[PDB]
């Protein structure tokens, strides 16, 4: 008779071949800078917030006693006038727009999710 067999696979694949040190470029190292919300927040980040502002922004006499051991949900309920209580008004729009600038990112967090999560499990490695 007269018949064969015309079909190629075609295809590709990879090794993922890494080579000696250093790395490419670090990533993370304990570094985080806010949980999630201002209602989520802790007695440090009521702080270490406060001590980092006053440093990017540069500000100048600002109540840091009010904020020694202030419970995350008050910073909250503080408004113009209770702020204006630790600082002045130009720190009070530096301090309210920030913990407001937060919020405004949760309204894209809110999302339905449909069975697309993920649990936790990272752990730190060491030795060979």
């Amino acid at each position: 008779g007269s018949s064969g067999s015309s079909g190629m696979n075609y295809n590709s694949y990879m090794d993922e071949k890494n080579g000696p040190p250093p790395p490419n470029m670090t990533t993370n190292e304990r570094r985080v800078i806010v949980p999630a919300d201002p209602t989520l927040w802790t007695q440090e980040h009521v702080r270490q917030w406060l001590e980092w502002a006053i440093k990017e922004y540069s500000l100048m006499e600002i109540d840091t006693s009010f904020f020694q051991n202030m419970d995350g949900k008050e910073l909250c309920k503080m408004n113009k006038e209770d702020f204006l209580r630790a600082t002045t008004l130009y720190n009070t729009e530096v301090l309210l727009s920030h913990l407001s600038y937060l919020r405004e990112s949760s309204l894209l967090a809110y999302n339905t999710t449909s069975h697309t999560d993920q649990s936790s499990r990272l752990s730190v490695k060491e030795d060979p």
